[PDB]
């Protein structure tokens, strides 16, 4: 079985769908595919996400798997190796300037750009006041939320499923995917999501779902999860999430229609409890 995923585009309002009823349908899934900018080059990221776990003897990228929770101060940022078959590299955008090559930075800020004009077009047709855009989004509704650019390698020798079901921790993850192995659980079925290395993967999380859980139309976080692979398979995704930094935590947030935003957890809690569920 394969998703029939509605399809949209950015363009000069906002997100573009065929028409109302395909963003309705895409909205309330929590999954769409986003066509990718012409002129917006991935292929760095793309080389960043096959080399990064090999070490310092490969060029340009390989020195990363050295880089451990430890260099950051922040548990969640560095290489891990997971219980999966997925390892991973992980930086919020903090540190992408000092920490990454400057061509990865670039396409960092790139997706960062994109994925806040995503949201607010996400945001707007939730019915939520403008003013209360940025404290529902911990930021993310302009540019000061808290972003991961995660890059992906999963590992055909180790027996185990790609990546467990979850549902990510934030507002939007922009994901980047050019291989099979990805599948969706929208109702009770999981679907394969087609590849179509010309369309970013968009998917709503945790953070989203709590935002809206009360609204007239709930938006939901999509059950996702990658398939054990019997060869090699990377990728890359852009995390929206509120600022969850150490010491400078934005909350999470449902909004109460008619009433307000009413603090839900933290940010960093929620992501920290999340990774917990997912792997183990
Ligand atoms: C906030 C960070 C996670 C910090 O750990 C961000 N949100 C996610 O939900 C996530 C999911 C996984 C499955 O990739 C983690 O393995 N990836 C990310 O980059
Ligand atoms: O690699 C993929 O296609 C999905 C990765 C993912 O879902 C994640 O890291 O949160
Ligand atoms: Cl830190
Ligand atoms: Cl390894
Ligand atoms: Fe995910």
């Amino acid at each position: 079985r394969t998703a029939d995923l509605e399809r949209a585009r950015l363009g000069d309002d906002g997100l573009d769908f065929q028409d109302d009823a395909a963003q309705a349908r895409a909205f309330a899934q929590g999954v769409f595919l986003l066509e990718i900018p012409e002129w917006l080059d991935l292929s760095a990221g793309d080389r960043f996400a096959r080399q990064f776990f090999q070490g310092t003897g490969v060029e340009p990228y390989g020195k990363y798997r050295d880089l451990s929770s430890e260099h950051f101060g922040d548990e969640l940022l560095g290489y891990h190796s997971r219980v999966d078959q997925l390892e991973q590299f992980l930086l919020e955008r903090r540190f992408w300037g000092e920490v990454y090559p400057s061509e990865i930075a670039t396409l960092g800020e790139h997706l960062t750009l994109l994925s806040h004009r995503v949201l607010r077009s996400v945001l707007a047709s939730a019915g939520i006041p403008e003013e209360d855009w940025h404290r529902a989004s911990g930021g993310c509704s302009e540019t000061n939320g808290s972003y991961h650019l995660t890059f992906n390698h999963y590992r055909s020798a180790h027996q185990d499923i790609g990546l467990s079901s979850h549902k990510d921790d934030g507002f939007i993850t922009v994901l980047r995917t050019t291989a099979q192995g990805l599948e969706v659980n929208r109702d009770d079925v999981w679907e394969k999501v087609p590849v179509d290395p010309a369309c970013f993967v968009v998917n709503f999380g945790l953070s989203m779902e709590i935002l809206t859980s009360a609204c007239v139309t709930p938006l939901s976080a999509i059950m996702h999860r990658v398939s054990h692979q019997n060869f090699d398979r990377s990728s890359f995704g852009h995390f929206s999430s509120s600022r969850c930094l150490p010491g400078a935590d934005d909350g999470i947030y449902r909004y109460l229609p008619s009433a307000g935003l009413e603090r839900v957890c933290g940010s960093r809690e929620l992501i920290e409890e999340n990774d917990h569920e997912i792997y183990m």
